[PDB]
């Protein structure tokens, strides 16, 4: 029995498969009538999901490849590499990424399959630093899509709904040091659309966390680079204590805060490596909008902050850079992220987040295809305006659907 990471999810399991070389990769893959690529389950739906009669491939079995080329700034990356991993390897050669997302144990195809992101102003998407795809196809030839390629802008950010992502290739920057300060008691009241920005743009990256019962938002964090100047930041008081993003959680998972330096990969995150989960007691959403709506947005998750917070563990408000790929949540548009990290329970859970997203219609909210969401499918195909290309680049790549299965199918058709 295969279930993803909060076990909210158990998969119809025909077979497993677990190649130990490309060759037997792509004779599975020609062979199989119906596939979909199974990563480190940290989605909270049925995008992996076979269904019967289909197969669930892994790339565990494979060589898990880290080739830098320290001359080039790049990173060639196997499907199945977690970001923990790569992190570890490029840091080692004196160079970094430029952004992480909170947890680093994710494999990296498959985060940035659903629009994974990070937080800060000027910091596009995980899939943003990809420069390269070599996919496996249905009829087990290889297939390498590039920057600059027409196709491009739907071959990264794809739902595994294109082939086998077999590696990436990804550019580097010179390694940094990052500070993290964290604050409490941030006032929604008198937020204004100023201020908002002055607070998210304060440092490199910058979160804010609330659990919708006491008005404001109870923390914010600076991820501050050492090679940029840090502002006094008078909004909020600093922390005394530190502290974990939800309220009675232990703070010893948590990367290190009072502004003590550390590299990049042991700042971004917001829990540390040695912290490795095998499953979670929760459920996701997250929702993704034009930058400009954050506090006509905040200000509609107040006013129905008691049917929230019941069901609620911690909300993170985070920022995006527009992106170039046609199915990122933040796909061509400056965005601000409303995250929810919700208790376990579905039957509580999902009355909450249809009403959630009443309150969000007017702001053109996408939900992030790896998270829970109840958007039906006509309304979500009209929030993305290259959908119908990514459409036909999956006709093109797959006409028998080989790599569709009935998430991907309610998406496009549906
Ligand atoms: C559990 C979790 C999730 C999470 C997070 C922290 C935790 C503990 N922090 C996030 C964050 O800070 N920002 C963000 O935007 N999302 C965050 N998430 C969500 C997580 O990153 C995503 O849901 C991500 O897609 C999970 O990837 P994973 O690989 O674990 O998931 P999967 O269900 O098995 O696969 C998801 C899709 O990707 C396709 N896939 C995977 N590998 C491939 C390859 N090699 N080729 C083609 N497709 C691939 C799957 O088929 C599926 O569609
Ligand atoms: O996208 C997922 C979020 O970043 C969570 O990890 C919160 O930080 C805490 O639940
Ligand atoms: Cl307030």
């Amino acid at each position: 029995t295969v279930t993803n990471w909060a076990g909210n999810i158990t998969y119809t399991a025909k077979e497993l498969l677990r190649p130990h070389s490309l060759d037997a990769l792509r004779a599975l893959v020609a062979d199989s009538a119906r596939v979909r690529v199974l990563g480190s389950g940290h989605s909270f739906n049925e995008i992996a999901e076979p269904g019967d009669g289909g197969v669930l491939l892994s790339l565990a079995g494979l060589p898990s490849v880290v080739d830098v080329d320290t001359a080039a700034r790049t990173v060639r990356v196997g499907g199945g590499v977690r970001y923990a991993e790569l992190a570890r390897v490029v840091h080692a050669r004196g160079l970094a990424l430029p952004n992480m997302a909170s947890l680093p144990h994710i494999s990296v195809a498959g985060s940035v399959a659903t629009g994974t992101h990070g937080s800060g102003v000027g910091n596009g998407s995980l899939a943003s630093v990809v420069r390269e795809v070599e996919l496996v196809t249905a009829d087990g030839s290889t297939v390498v899509i590039a920057r600059g390629d027409e196709r491009f802008g739907g071959a990264v950010t794809s739902l595994g709904a294109l082939g086998v992502v077999t590696s990436l290739t990804l550019d580097l920057e010179p390694a940094y040091e990052m500070e993290q300060h964290v604050f409490t008691e941030l006032p929604l009241a008198g937020l204004d659309p100023a201020t908002f920005e002055t607070v998210m743009a304060a440092a490199y990256s910058v979160s804010l966390f609330t659990d919708w019962r006491a008005p404001g938002f109870r923390q914010v964090w600076l991820k501050r680079r050492t090679d940029r100047p840090l502002d006094g930041f008078p909004y909020a008081a600093p922390a005394a204590e530190k502290m974990h993003p939800v309220p009675g959680m232990p703070a010893v998972n948590c990367t290190e805060q009072f502004g003590v330096p550390g590299p990049w990969h042991e700042r971004l995150p917001h829990f540390r490596a040695e912290f490795t989960p095998s499953s979670g007691a929760e459920l996701q959403s997250e929702y993704l909008m034009p930058r400009e709506h954050a506090l006509a947005a905040l200000h509609a998750m107040d006013a129905i902050r008691e049917t929230l917070a019941p069901v609620l563990q911690t909300c993170e408000i985070r920022t995006v850079a527009a992106d170039a790929q046609w199915l990122s949540p933040a796909y061509g548009r400056d965005t601000v992220a409303a995250h929810f990290t919700w208790v376990e329970d579905t039957a509580a859970v999902l009355p909450v987040v249809r009403r959630l997203e009443e309150a969000l219609v007017p702001f053109a909210a996408r939900p992030h295809w790896g998270k829970v969401f109840t958007v039906p499918a006509g309304e979500l195909r009209a929030l993305y305006p290259r959908l119908a290309d990514f459409g036909a680049l999956a006709g093109a790549l797959d006409p028998a659907g080989k790599f569709t299965n009935a998430f991907v199918r309610g998406v496009l058709a549906g």
